[PDB]
């Protein structure tokens, strides 16, 4: 018995953010920048093709597009084009991202509560919550 994360596959649009400044801040995100970031309500796909899972992000500020399969580490690009070190899996139907470099560490976890995702995004003890809702 393994899990899936086809409940995660869909198109998905932020309907609120929290702490999104300071976690912002703690990645190192310059303050025109931020102001922007705080702006953005993006859509999020995720979709699957075979074992490779894409997630692809979309905002007028910033477009992101990574794809991996679980459990393999990845070069990542992030929306603040960081260069990481990336590895995503699934822990009990949650959609765990971690996100490494310069010897820095950043997790995002997505998972389902009430047909929501919901973004946990932590970057030493700063955390941030992002909801979603399916289109
Ligand atoms: C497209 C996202 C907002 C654009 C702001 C760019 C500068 C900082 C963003 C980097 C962190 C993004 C984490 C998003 C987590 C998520 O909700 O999927
Ligand atoms: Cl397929």
């Amino acid at each position: 018995y393994f899990q899936s994360m086809n409940k995660f596959l869909g198109t998905w649009k932020l309907v609120s953010s929290e702490n999104f400044d300071d976690y912002m801040k703690a990645l190192g995100v310059g303050l025109a920048t931020r102001k922007l970031g705080n702006l953005a309500k993006p859509t999020v796909i995720i979709s699957k093709k075979g074992d490779i899972i894409t997630i692809r992000t979309e905002s007028t500020f910033k477009n992101t597009e990574i794809s991996f399969k679980l459990g393999q580490e990845f070069e990542e690009t992030t929306a603040d084009n960081r260069k990481t070190k990336s590895i995503v899996t699934l822990q009990r139907g949650s959609l765990n991202q971690v996100q490494r470099w310069d010897g820095k560490e950043t997790t995002i976890k997505r998972k389902l509560v009430n047909g929501k995702m919901v973004a946990e995004c932590k970057m030493k003890g700063v955390v941030c919550t992002r909801i979603y809702e399916k289109v």
